[PDB]
């Protein structure tokens, strides 16, 4: 060999030690999301209880049976809320992932006539504890976990039935 192939070498370890790296963002925002999600699956059982002892839908974490929204927090978790028979999650405002910084996702259950159905997705709201539908949380806001940090099957729209 001569000088040239030497330099080539050197220029080659430079383009390899300089190379770029995919959206590792992304993985990781889902698995803090996990833990959201785990959390607001614990709610499920006094969510139902209730529906069915009552015939209509807990309208806060009073009569819900659960404690107060700011006290059920974990590492990337700051508060879990019953709304009128919907959980919603909103994660921390830091030390946590930057693309999941205070947003939230949503879990609601619909009622068939053997079964009862449950959904996870983003935001949804619901306007009375008797109701049988949903619609999308806000338009004016930007706190929505967004399809990339959400796993494949928690993916669901507000007219899914
Ligand atoms: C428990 O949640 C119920 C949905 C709520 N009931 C109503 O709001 C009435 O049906 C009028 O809509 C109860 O008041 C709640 N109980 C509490 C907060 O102690
Ligand atoms: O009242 P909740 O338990 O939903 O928590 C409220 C929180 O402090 C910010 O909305």
């Amino acid at each position: 060999f001569t000088l040239i192939e030497l330099m080539i070498v050197i220029a080659i370890v430079g383009i390899l030690a300089a190379v770029a790296l995919p959206a590792y963002q992304d993985y990781t925002a889902r698995a803090q999301v996990s833990e959201a999600i785990l959390l607001a699956e614990g709610q499920k059982s006094a969510v139902t209880e209730y529906y069915l002892n009552h015939g209509e839908w807990p309208g806060d974490n009073s009569s819900a049976g659960v404690a107060t929204s700011a006290d059920i927090k974990g590492k990337y978790v700051q508060s879990v809320t019953v709304a009128n028979g919907v959980i919603t999650a909103q994660m921390a405002s830091s030390n946590v992932n930057n693309e999941i910084k205070s947003k939230k996702l949503s879990l609601w259950a619909k009622r068939q006539n053997g079964s009862v159905k449950w959904f996870c997705g983003q935001p949804v709201t619901r306007t009375t504890a008797t109701a049988t539908d949903v619609a999308a949380a806000n338009g004016k806001t930007d706190d929505k976990i967004n399809t990339k940090h959400l796993p494949s099957t928690c993916r669901d729209d507000s007219s899914a039935s």
